[PDB]
């Protein structure tokens, strides 16, 4: 029946599978147990990737959101080990060649500076598995922590803590259905 959407702040170490016969933590463990409907993940995140992951009860909405007809930026807050040479930044912004062909960061802004380890905020328009890690890897830099903070026009909710979820209201939901050319819900 009604289209519900959740915004979840995935912690590192959680699986994206619906269940694990070992009892290992999954992104579905703390979601609200519904009935007569089923949460569906809008895409997936690597086990070691934190941040925004949408869920929705509506299969069509999930389809159109991870398969957009328009190129969508994904923004990540990245913590990297040690200080990064400026030329390495030039490479990442000009492009490198990895296992699945060339790739590049559409944007690289240096964020905070925690001791010797550095923070960068980067964006990309593709979404090949572990692309962000492999990008930094191809330039000789290991990734410490990786948070997804924005998918297109959708950022992590401000209050929302690590491992928590927030339900979108009808207006926010309809905003999503509009960005994807779906008719608006009325209740
Ligand atoms: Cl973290
Ligand atoms: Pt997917
Ligand atoms: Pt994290």
């Amino acid at each position: 029946q009604i289209c519900r959407v959740l915004a979840y702040y995935k912690p590192e170490g959680e699986l994206c599978t619906r269940n694990d016969p070992e009892g290992r933590p999954t992104v579905f463990d703390r979601l609200p147990k519904l009935r007569g409907a089923r949460w569906i993940a809008v895409g997936r995140l690597d086990v070691n990737t934190c941040g925004l992951l949408l869920f929705t009860t509506d299969g069509e909405l999930a389809n159109r959101l991870m398969h957009p007809s328009r190129e969508v930026e994904r923004e990540y807050a990245v913590r990297v080990f040690g200080q990064v040479d400026d030329a390495k930044l030039r490479d990442l912004s000009r492009g490198v060649q990895l296992e699945d062909g060339p790739a590049a960061f559409k944007t690289i802004k240096f964020s905070g500076g925690e001791g010797i380890n550095q923070w960068y905020n980067v964006t990309l328009t593709e979404g090949r598995n572990r692309e962000v890690r492999r990008l930094w890897e191809a330039v000789g830099v290991q990734v410490s922590r990786l948070i997804r903070v924005r998918y297109g026009d959708i950022p992590l909710p401000k209050g929302l803590p690590r491992g928590g979820w927030t339900e979108l209201d009808l207006a926010q939901t309809n905003y999503l259905r509009e960005l994807v050319e779906l008719p608006p819900e009325t209740s």
